[PDB]
């Protein structure tokens, strides 16, 4: 999965600069997921994005951050690799059997006590962190693509000014343009929210946004008030 020239490239980019800096536990965390879920294990963060939320956590001085969605737990094992010895993590998912295939890896790597993983929704969760508010340096949003405005409205007001939201597959599969057309259903589940996340952010004056053609496309938004 790519959204680049050709497959030849991305794993150029892999083989070259991702895998020889990769952890041994995110290397495992990925092994497990292609085990376990086959090709859906394309729903976890590549290894080149993995390596640049690394350096954009350290460069950021991140030191508490959200994660919403997790599945089998690559960005949030990189995330707490990432984060210093005192880093707080806060990751939701409705899907615990995900979340534990990569738990033996982030135990081996021996982070665990990084992360608070929840087991829910989000919006529950962050409705309730929104009803002292608890504030991140760092947001993650990689989970149900209809529902990233709405979690855009809510992670505004839970990170610091100052702070990211990233967004992830806001390229998603390079499908947000296509000279084909998608069906219905299949459009109003994936491309239309995508799309309109990415007009969502480019009009709101709260942040700066970087859209950057990594992974499945992240969208970085910076906030300014
Ligand atoms: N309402 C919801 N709240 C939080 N997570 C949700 C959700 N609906 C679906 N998801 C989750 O979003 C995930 C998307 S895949 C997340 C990829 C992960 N960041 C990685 O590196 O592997 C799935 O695990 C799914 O359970
Ligand atoms: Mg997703």
């Amino acid at each position: 999965k790519t959204i680049l020239k050709s497959e030849a490239l991305q794993k150029y980019i892999w083989d070259t600069s991702a895998y020889p800096r990769e952890h041994e536990q995110l290397k495992r965390l990925r092994d497990a997921t292609f085990k376990k879920y086959g090709d859906r294990a394309v729903m976890g963060v590549p290894p080149d994005e993995g390596l640049f939320l690394s350096m954009l956590l350290k460069l950021m001085n991140a030191k508490k951050t959200l994660e919403i969605g997790v599945f089998t737990g690559y960005s949030l094992l990189t995330t707490a690799l990432a984060l210093p010895h005192d880093g707080q993590i806060v990751a939701i998912d409705p899907n615990r059997e995900a979340f534990e295939v990569g738990l033996p890896c982030i135990q081996k790597a021996g982070v665990e006590h990084k992360i608070n993983f929840i087991e829910s929704d989000a919006i529950s969760i962050l409705n309730e962190m929104l009803s002292l508010k608890m504030e991140f340096d760092f947001v993650l949003v990689d989970a149900d693509k209809p529902n990233y405005i709405n979690y855009h409205e809510q992670a505004i007001k839970l990170v610091k000014v100052g702070g990211v939201i990233a967004y992830d597959n806001t390229l998603w599969r390079g499908l947000v343009v296509s000279k084909e057309e998608e069906v219905p259903e299949r459009f109003r589940a994936n491309q239309k929210p995508i799309i309109e996340l990415n007009k969502h952010l480019a009009s709101d004056p709260r942040v700066e946004i970087a859209q950057i053609s990594i992974g499945d496309g992240v969208t970085l938004c910076r906030r300014i008030i």
